[PDB]
């Protein structure tokens, strides 16, 4: 997250922390994601569709430092490891970025909810907030696009959505964005998204409900005037979650 500010996991319950562990026993963080129900947690194919062996992975619930433990924390692996099968990425674009991640702890259960672990809401079908509406997102991700390690804190920013229109003029992103994504930025470009953040929520209040209006997917760097942050559309792909999630 470039800009923003340091928060913690009471304030953003539903975020999940993903790591993967590599032979020699070092683990990485790979990507935020959101807790939608008790088992699964919702995030983007790009951050796994290199390494889609799921026992290499590791997810936080109630975690709000990358590198230390945090009081109330649970640990989970992935029982199940989804993606969306026609995922695509093109030169910026990525195309389906979405995936699910079935979770369990060691003794074989869903995840607990407490004060800092709570499952966030799905929207309704084609149901977005109107475009100017400000979301937040969270993230590890790099605070500044030339940093090469991530925040030890969580962070989050508030951005605008922006319309189909505007990001789809030339000097934005062309017909590279399509209709099952979605944009948003800082109108003065000072905050975004950024590498790291990938996977985690854009949060919209919609019909006084905290909803997950987006994953974020991609952008032309971070921050960049005229290069919003991409999200994937969720409320454009219920069918999907709902297949997948029924078993
Ligand atoms: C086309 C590359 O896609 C990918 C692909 Cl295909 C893979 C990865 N990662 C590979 C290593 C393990 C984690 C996932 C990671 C990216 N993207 C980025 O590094 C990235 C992501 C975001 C969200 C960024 O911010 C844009 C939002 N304004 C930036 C700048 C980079």
């Amino acid at each position: 997250i470039i800009g923003g500010e340091f928060t913690t996991i009471e304030n953003q319950p539903w975020f999940a922390a993903i790591y993967r562990r590599h032979r020699g026993g070092s683990v990485t963080y790979v990507c935020g994601g959101s807790l939608i129900s008790p088992c699964w947690v919702i995030s983007a194919t790009h951050c796994f569709i290199d390494y889609p062996k799921k026992e290499d992975y590791i997810v936080y619930l109630g975690r709000s430092r990358l590198n230390s433990n945090t009081q109330g924390e649970m640990k989970f692996e992935v029982e199940n490891l989804i993606l969306h099968k026609d995922y695509s990425a093109d030169t910026l674009a990525h195309h389906n970025d979405i995936a699910l991640l079935k979770i369990r702890s060691k003794e074989g259960r869903c995840a607990q909810p407490s004060r800092t672990i709570q499952t966030i809401s799905l929207p309704s079908m084609y149901n977005d907030p109107q475009f100017g509406t400000s979301c937040e997102i969270t993230g590890f991700g790099k605070e500044n696009s030339t940093d090469y390690l991530y925040p030890e804190q969580l962070k989050m920013t508030v951005v605008k959505l922006i319309s189909h229109r505007e990001c789809q003029q030339p000097h934005y992103y062309g017909s590279e964005v399509t209709t099952k994504m979605l944009c948003a930025a800082d109108p003065q470009w000072k905050t975004d998204s950024c590498q790291g953040d990938s996977g985690g929520p854009l949060v919209c209040s919609l019909q006084g409900r905290m909803t997950l209006t987006g994953i974020v997917s991609w952008g032309r760097g971070c921050a960049l005037k005229d290069k919003p942050g991409v999200y994937t559309r969720v409320s454009h792909f219920l069918p999907w979650i709902r297949s997948h999630t029924k078993e």
